[PDB]
């Protein structure tokens, strides 16, 4: 008895058939988008794309289904009770009355604004700016729910750009859709929007709904009624049944028609249940280029600098919290490409090892505090708790003897202090954090990072055991949408007890370490506040010169 | 006519022959100290010099004279002079020979020459300052509020506290620069420079009172009139005539003028043509020694010291310094510059430092977006705090090697501005800058940044052996105008002071950007080093 989770990424999509009793995947096949990311030119044309543009081809999404789901079936029958997907969040596209992408229409095929706008599409920053300006000026209740910053990557700004720069595309649009919802509408035939994206990317709230009709009007009179027209529809919680798989699609996929299809999920949020978290007190960290911190709570609290909070946003029956750490994995990448000497590089090749690996081993010989170094993990600004892109990195404690492995550890330590700033911001507001859960590739290749993390927050850290976490998550909600009656489950908690996967070995704080780090952290907090809360804005002035 | 200048460094002494008519080097020879730097085990023995110990062998200095001077002659002279490293002392007997040369004392490491690098006397120095503070000793200010572990007193106190037998057997402690000149003339005459900057000597008031030293240790009362006794004579004064059996062994006429010993940094001032106030001389190298002249003694925050006749007779000579400048750049190449940059320099067949200067060279002030506190090795001037560390601010995912290299170059220019500004606006004015060392020769970008940050024109040393020329210039003054020399260092410099025709002038728009960056520098400089946040010290503690 299994379900299928289709994990749609930035470059490719992949299907995984997961066993509904243990959570193991016996088969997965990834289908790359044959148009990939459209950042240079529209599919086989010479219509150049402006600055900060990211687009994608709608059909590549359906092709993952008509290619990968069949392939996974090959490697077994009608014991596939359901299918679900996770998508990169706020990857929207405008569709017609029949629910098809405008980019597929004769007239619109050549207007860039008719295509899919990838999450990475940052072209609408100015609109995101205005939306935040008006919300501030107006004093809108939703503003603090997103830390006082609606991203350019999200829905409202993205549609407003279309309206302005391409009004003909706007009016032609019957409804704008998150790619996660659109994709399920192609397997089900109906449009049913999930709670995760509406909540985190479309300024939605379960109790107040969307912002006032007056709020949008004050952005552009045309935008009044947007919420009841181009963004109309019931918001339904994760795990619910979008509807049945269409027979014509079922044929193309190797699946039976009518089987349960869950409402779209988001790649990051989908990780929470895949790692067994379906209750408060446990923070989940999707760790990689940066970290997306997610946490469940029983009450709504306006945590400083959080990215968002929404009921049924992550786990039905709980408020979902999301926070973000701007740069962690990127900082280590930066340091290897621009900050580590050739000597350590030679040393690494000298012993047949990768430099990252050599740097980790050498820094693990150091005792916390031994380097005498302290850093502010702000190489790429700050999102959570400080919400300021106008901040830079700092390294302190240099002596003529400072070594690359020492400064490397400082960067590791700095990111952990950054994570702690976030965990304390929640905990100190009632949104408790007792345990840490890590998923991603970072906790795989870098054990030292996980130990510093455990030492600094003084909390036990579990690591995901699944290879394809987001996919498992999708598979999990697929079973919940299926139901107990057909072999699946009646709740994500129940589904989590048997499907959730964490590695048996966890990282535990070493009291001797937790003690040194407590002191190093206090020094970090102080500089964090000095350089980031107003006393000295030198960082901002340094940028203005650059 | 010609005089010889002998420049004794930390590992080698170099003899140079210069033309008293224009101060042009025409021959020079360098002889490395046979026993180099004694700092692990005493010469062939298992005597481990544990701790921050640094000794040296006294004959290695005379070995220099009896090698390089004869050499320079083969490859007349009116006089000779020397410039030595600052506060490299040794105890001698009534014959003026070092105790380490005595069979029954060589094994004790406290009978050897204590090199300036010797830092094992910190505590004795801490006690000095503590006592000096508790007493309100008027000399403490003259040295920026902190006497060094490298200087004479702390060193003589360590010897007493630890090897009281060496102290008692010691007839007199002497500065190497004073000792070496004694070997040439048989007369022991102590110069004002080393007595002033080290040994707490003041021209008008003299040494600190007997009570002060007594207050340190009863045994030290009278130190000033026994083990450190002696008249202090100003630079350029004739120490005596060369001894008969010294001259033949050196290949020079006996009786020639042998000027009182000089110090490498200080002797650089007249060599660059500076002999009056308003002109700051920077001997720029691994670190930087800032030297300035003035008429009225002024208290200046964080100065190393100020002494009448300490540099040029008839003036108050001020000294300030920067812990690390060249060392920071070196630390960067060795531990902070990416292999990518290393490769590029290689494929282009040029030093990585050179590539880094060129790439950094293309940026405009403020273009890097970086700011640094040049305290990798703490700071000496104006703050006088060994317990401070470096900082780098402004990193982004796109920061590049040459950008942080630019920030470091700039950080050291800011540190120098702090120094010059401490002098200026305090009475001792700085209208011009003069630079010596390798950096002025090896890094033009740094010279221009200094120009733009300090907003002062900068002239560069024209000689290749600036210190040697200085010692040589003084040698001429010590032989008078009667036999081919000068009656003063002023006249001598009017013709021997060498400065390159090409000077670095401040570029208006650059000074404006730097006036901006400097203020940011000052804010952090005060935040991290003046009391608001002592995280550097606490961070050091957890080390
Ligand atoms: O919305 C998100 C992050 O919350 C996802 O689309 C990520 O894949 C973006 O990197």
């Amino acid at each position: 008895k299994y379900t299928i989770g289709v994990d749609y990424g930035t470059e490719s999509g992949r299907a995984v058939l997961i066993d509904l009793s243990n959570g193991q995947e016996l088969a997965d096949h990834v289908t790359p988008y044959r148009h990939g990311v459209i950042d240079q030119y529209l599919p086989n044309t010479n219509i150049k794309l402006g600055h900060e543009w990211a687009l994608q081809h709608p059909l590549d999404y359906v092709e993952v289904l008509t290619t990968s789901v069949p392939a996974v079936m090959k490697e077994d029958a009608d014991d596939v009770i359901g299918i679900g997907v996770d998508f990169t969040a706020c990857t929207m596209l405008p569709v017609d009355e029949e629910g098809q992408p405008l980019c597929l229409l004769a007239q619109y095929k050549d207007n860039p604004h008719s295509w899919v706008k990838l999450w990475k599409h940052h072209a609408a920053q100015d609109k995101a700016n205005a939306i935040n300006e008006m919300a501030e000026k107006r004093g809108e209740a939703f503003l603090p729910r997103y830390g006082g910053k609606i991203s350019s990557e999200w829905m409202i700004a993205k549609v407003w750009q279309i309206l302005d720069e391409a009004e003909d595309v706007y009016n032609r649009t019957d409804q704008f859709l998150e790619a996660t919802d659109w994709i399920v509408s192609q397997m089900t035939g109906k449009i049913v929007k999930n709670s995760c994206t509406a909540g985190y990317k479309a300024i939605w709230h379960k109790r107040e709904g969307y912002p006032s009709n007056e709020f949008f009007k004050a952005l552009d009179p045309r935008l009044e009624h947007l919420t009841t027209t181009k963004l109309r529809g019931d918001i339904v919680p994760l795990g619910e049944r979008a509807g049945g798989l269409l027979p014509e699609m079922a044929e193309k996929m190797g699946l039976n028609p009518g089987i349960a299809v869950a409402v779209g999920n988001v790649d990051a949020h989908a990780a929470v249940p895949a790692v067994g978290v379906t209750t408060p007190g446990k923070l989940v960290m999707a760790m990689g280029t940066s970290i997306c911190h997610m946490l469940l709570g029983e009450k709504e609290q306006e945590v400083e600098g959080m990215c968002g909070v929404v009921e049924d946003g992550i786990i039905p029956g709980y408020l979902g919290y999301e926070a973000g750490q701007s740069a962690v994995g990127d900082i280590f990448a930066w340091f290897v490409k621009h900050g580590v000497s050739a000597a350590t590089f030679d040393e690494a090749q000298e012993k047949g090892v990768n430099v990252h690996a050599l740097l980790e081993e050498k820094a693990s010989q150091l005792r916390p505090g031994e380097s005498g170094l302290l850093a502010l993990d702000w190489w790429n600004g700050n999102r959570s708790i400080l919400v300021d892109t106008e901040l830079s990195g700092m390294l302190l404690g240099y002596t003529l003897q400072t070594k690359p492995e020492e400064i490397y550890r400082a960067l590791l330590e700095a990111t952990a202090f950054g994570t702690r700033a976030i965990v304390d911001a929640f905990h100190g507001r009632g949104v408790e954090v007792h345990e840490l859960y890590a998923c991603g590739g970072l906790p795989q290749k870098n054990h030292l990072l996980m130990q510093i993390f455990a030492d600094v927050t003084n909390r036990e850290i579990k690591v995901a055991a699944s290879k394809q976490t987001p996919a498992l998550g999708a598979a999990m909600f697929a079973s919940v949408a299926a139901g107990s009656e057909v072999g699946g489950y009646d709740s994500i908690e129940e589904a989590a007890k048997k499907m959730g996967r964490v590695k048996d070995e966890t990282f535990k704080p070493i009291p001797e370490h937790v003690a040194i780090y407590e002191k190093l952290y206090q020094e970090y907090v102080t500089l964090h506040d000095y350089f980031g809360r107003g006393a000295n804005d030198v960082m901002k002035r340094l940028k203005a010169l650059k």
